């Protein structure tokens, strides 16, 4: 998202968060959602415009900005965005900061890229939120990408693998509660950002007394390494997940892929010949729990004596 401060008082010390959009830029403007008053004499009535384009799918990817349009509304000395005056027809930008000069103004109104990208769990939370989202200029997703700041899950019964995926890469996890607030929140941040919407907040209200949750996802990294394990096709995130927890993953595909090379080379299967066979979400139960090495040994031994 796009925030623009200030230094002096120009902008009363606030941060605003220009959310897509457009903007009336100017000393003789009362702030609201489409206004921003900037508190200068030597400033027009009506400065300038800032446009606010809706984010592309490749912002989702790159990180990258909303498009930020700037026009120069008539004045005597012209709108400067990044010491080039602003032409006619108007400048537009998807470099992620701009220092903005509005006529004989010597405090520039700086405008930075914060970004936020969220990822969602599920196609059909994803189709919920998805133009609330973009006109709120958050890429949004279903793929895995670099840019990625924050994750919707889906809350129920069992949590998802893409949810135990986004916890242990140290990810802010988030509800649609999150989603709701900042709809209900937005004209507020616009006139003051500080009153975005903190999402680690949220993020530490759902861990918090949460069974499908543990305590740290710092202390689940590398917590099953020097282990073995074959698994399905099922989840490139799941084969993702598997390998945090510091798992040998081995890759089978039908009933009789497992020889007697797998046997030796494997401790258990993941799923969903008399072995040792576990769910992915079994196995999140197992790492909830404070002893996961010596649960999973005492089953692997204790199998061996049936066999």
């Amino acid at each position: 998202m796009w925030i623009i401060e200030a230094e002096g008082d120009i902008l009363k010390g606030k941060s605003r968060i220009l959310f897509p959009g457009t903007y009336i830029v100017g000393r003789n403007v009362s702030d609201d959602s489409s206004h921003i008053q900037v508190i200068s004499k030597s400033i027009s009535k009506r400065h300038a415009r800032f446009t606010i384009l809706t984010p592309s799918e490749k912002d989702y990817f790159t990180g990258g900005p909303c498009e930020f349009e700037v026009k120069d509304l008539d004045t005597k000395f012209g709108t400067k965005v990044n010491e080039k005056v602003v032409g006619q027809n108007g400048d537009s930008y998807k470099e992620k900061d701009l220092k903005i000069q509005l006529g004989k103004c010597p405090f520039t109104i700086n405008a930075y890229w914060r970004s936020m990208c969220i990822q969602f769990d599920n196609p059909e939370m994803l189709s919920q939120w998805a133009s609330n989202l973009n006109l709120l200029g958050i890429p949004t997703g279903l793929r895995d990408s670099d840019a990625t700041t924050h994750f919707v899950m889906n809350r129920g019964s069992s949590i998802t693998v893409g949810t135990m995926y986004a916890f242990l890469k140290k990810t802010v996890i988030i509800d649609d509660s999150y989603l709701q607030y900042l709809s209900t929140v937005k004209e507020s941040v616009i006139e003051d950002a500080s009153l975005m919407p903190d999402a680690l907040e949220c993020f530490k209200n759902i861990i918090k007394n949460n069974d499908q949750f543990p305590s740290s996802p710092e202390d689940c990294i590398n917590s099953l390494e020097g282990f073995s394990c074959a698994m399905l096709n099922t989840s490139s995130e799941s084969h993702h997940l598997l390998e945090l927890l510091g798992l040998r993953i081995s890759t089978f595909m039908s009933l009789g892929d497992i020889d007697k090379e797998l046997i030796s080379k494997t401790d258990f299967v993941v799923l969903n010949e008399g072995i040792f066979c576990l769910t992915i979400e079994q196995l999140w139960k197992i790492i909830i729990e404070r002893n996961s090495r010596e649960l999973i040994s005492k089953e692997i031994e204790r199998l061996k004596y049936a066999t």
